[PDB]
């Protein structure tokens, strides 16, 4: 680089992408928004004679039906346009066999990076561990690096250490290459001062573990934030849109995160001078986020959507709309989920549905309010249209692993709940008599697994959170993909098995 002289670069960026590249119900983000918006900046950084960078944190896999039966290719497509230049591999992208992954890498136009995931016969990385960029002078490489807890298809796959691999990966950049800027774009989460529990480390320790200020920033993932700081090691726990957002900085390196959905473009704004990379300004830049106050009302001015985005994905929006019509499995009965019925007592979809969450979790029982039971499954072929009526709101299937003394506290709580109402709890592998889990009693000392979802972990409906907890476990995956999933499975349905036979009682 010329010697003193001040380089300016943006860098911008988004993750946990899931699914959706149309703008939602509210018409919020959607990718044919975020296309404008990005084109936008380029425009006005192009004038200024500075430099962009677009960068993904990974996680553009599951999370939305119309992308997840197309195996997002309208995302990968998508993302294409609007210009991505590296991503970094979530866990999200092993949800399909490694051939599939092995497409999505070659529909995408830029590098799908992870330095830290191994084929155990050979011992050689299965993708590129990072990017050369040339901006003007500037030589930047960008890191990847995945969270190694996706291995939760792994056969022959070991997933290293990504704090480690980092530090061989800075070594190996500096000797060889020797870039100017290193940028590490990783997919394993941040967690306040550190505090990952029982996830595996995350942005903070590593940036804790790596030399000083090794790494201009880490543009992170997975944890799904907004990383705005409310105080020293503490992010702001309600982040508003369109107010300030002060990134993290852990022994002098910038950690970022544009939470999830595409809701946000995250843009950087550096001044490179004679080896100093300096952060002269941040913000959270919201696409089309609406408030409801009733009305929903955008939280800033609108972003137009970028009419050739527009007529690329149109097709595959008609084409997985239209796949929702074909037929998963039969069954041999009614499901019920009548509300006047699954907010009074237990019924049979309530049983399903939570069969289904503690098939893909591995729980040993599961809960739910009975309100998010939205519809009934009459005898016969059943389309993933039909399930979609019953879970339409995209909630995502978690687990808790808790003690016996833990579940006894809990279940007391929850049984208190009252019907009539939409927070009444649906029960499975539970029976009781108020005034047993799978049969046994309930040991005090022993670690039981329970399931339910997002909505309830958190606190919805009342429910006692499970949420700021050890072994609570996010899954990301949606609620109806997972009684989906266990409805063709298990195809023909025989409603006998799911018939609630009074169990849990008052
Ligand atoms: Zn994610
Ligand atoms: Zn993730
Ligand atoms: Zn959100
Ligand atoms: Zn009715």
């Amino acid at each position: 680089y010329e010697q003193d002289k001040t380089y300016k670069i943006t860098v911008l960026h988004t993750n946990d992408h899931h699914g959706h590249f149309w703008r939602n119900e509210y018409g919020e983000y959607g990718l044919a928004a975020q296309k404008t918006l990005v084109d936008g900046i380029r425009k006005e950084v192009a004038a200024e004679g500075g430099s962009v960078l677009l960068l993904s944190g990974g996680d553009i896999n599951t999370g939305v039906p119309e992308s997840d039966l197309q195996d997002a290719e309208p995302d990968f497509r998508g993302m294409n346009l609007v210009g991505y230049d590296a991503m970094a591999i979530g866990n999200h992208e092993f949800d399909n066999p490694l051939t599939v992954l092995r497409q999505q890498e070659k529909w995408a136009k830029f590098p799908l990076l992870s330095a830290n995931i191994y084929q155990k016969s050979t011992g050689e990385r299965l993708f590129k561990p990072w990017a050369l960029f040339k901006r003007q002078d500037l030589k930047i490489a960008v890191i990847g690096l995945t969270t190694d807890d996706t291995a939760k298809y792994f056969t022959d796959i070991e997933f290293r250490k990504p704090a480690d691999e980092a530090k061989l990966v800075i070594q190996e950049l500096q000797q060889t290459e020797k870039p100017d800027i290193i940028i590490a774009a990783t997919h394993m989460g941040h967690y306040d001062n550190g505090e990952h529990g029982s996830n595996a480390p995350g942005d903070v320790e590593m940036a804790r573990a790596l030399p000083a200020g090794s790494l201009a920033m880490i543009v992170g993932g997975h944890s799904q934030d907004p990383v705005c700081m409310a105080a020293e090691n503490k992010k702001q726990v309600d982040y508003v849109p369109g107010t300030p957002c002060k990134p993290d900085q852990q022994n002098g390196i910038w950690i970022v995160q544009a939470h999830e959905w595409g809701k946000y473009v995250g843009r950087a704004d550096f001044e490179f001078r004679n080896g100093e990379m300096k952060m002269v300004n941040y913000q959270l830049i919201p696409v089309n986020l609406k408030k409801k106050v009733s009305e929903r009302v955008l939280y800033t001015p609108e972003i137009a959507e970028n009419q050739q985005m527009i007529s690329l994905l149109s097709p595959f929006q008609n084409k997985g709309k239209a796949q929702l019509e074909v037929k998963i499995g039969e069954t041999n009965g009614r499901l019920e989920g009548d509300r006047d019925k699954v907010r009074f007592v237990q019924t049979n979809m309530g049983r399903l549905i939570l069969a289904a969450q503690m098939d893909r979790t591995g729980a040993d029982f599961a809960v739910m309010s009975g309100g998010g039971i939205r519809d009934s499954i009459e005898a016969g072929d059943i389309s993933y249209k039909n399930v979609l009526k019953v879970q339409p709101f995209g909630n995502v299937v978690v687990y808790a692993d808790m003690t016996g003394k833990e579940v006894i506290d809990y279940l007391t709580a929850v049984a208190q709940m009252k019907p009539d109402s939409g927070a009444y709890p649906q029960f499975a592998n539970v029976s009781f008599v108020a005034k047993k889990i799978k049969g046994e009693p309930v040991d005090p000392a022993k670690t039981y697994r329970m399931a339910t979802l997002n909505f309830n972990a958190t606190g919805g409906d009342g429910y006692p959170r499970l949420d700021n907890k050890p072994g609570y476990v996010n899954t990301g995956f949606i609620d109806a993909e997972v009684l989906k999933a266990y409805i063709q499975k298990s195809s023909p349905l025989d409603v006998s098995v799911y018939e609630p036979k009074g169990e849990v009682s008052w």
